[PDB]
């Protein structure tokens, strides 16, 4: 179980950690670490609950539903905070492509991968950091998708994570 801090999930943005920057967030509001599926489950509509129940609030989707954080592109710091370590697999992380509709559905097949990180089947620390390239060609609302791979179960956890690129 764990959540990206930094810039704040979607999820994140819903507990009282992530200050409340977002509103009726379901199970998000207490426990943004929970949102765990299978691995490879990519369902239109259901990327940022990953189809968890409790969390379907957060699938909404509109240009202005949710708070973002300003962030430009080049280098980006992405920091988990784990509340229950487990051995690691992978961190993959995806976002948007330019053109994106953001009143429209979340679908992976409008998302490029942008970064991937061997977990080498260790157990990671409960805060963990990395830095993550944005591309240059993606401008205003996107939305990164954050993927922790369990090393030892067949699941990930999921972390959409709204931005504005300026
Ligand atoms: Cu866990």
């Amino acid at each position: 179980h764990g959540y990206v801090a930094s810039p704040g999930s979607r999820a994140f943005f819903g507990s009282s950690a992530g200050g409340n920057l977002n509103t009726n967030v379901g199970r998000a509001q207490w426990e943004p670490q929970s949102i765990e599926a299978p691995k490879n489950t990519f369902i239109t509509g259901k990327l940022a609950s990953a189809g968890v129940s409790g969390f379907e609030p957060l699938d909404e989707q509109t240009a202005t539903r949710w708070h973002k954080t300003n962030i430009t592109t080049g280098p980006l710091d992405i920091t988990w905070n784990l509340t229950a370590q487990h051995r690691t697999a992978s961190w993959d992380y995806y976002i948007t492509k330019n053109g994106w509709n953001p009143n429209q559905p979340l679908d992976i097949k409008n998302f490029d991968k942008i970064a991937s990180i061997d977990g080498k089947q260790e157990v990671p620390n409960k805060v963990v950091k990395q830095t993550i390239n944005i591309p240059t060609d993606r401008k205003g609302y996107h939305v990164i998708y954050a993927v922790w791979g369990i090393g030892d179960t067949v699941n990930a956890f999921y972390q959409a994570i709204d931005v504005n690129i300026q």
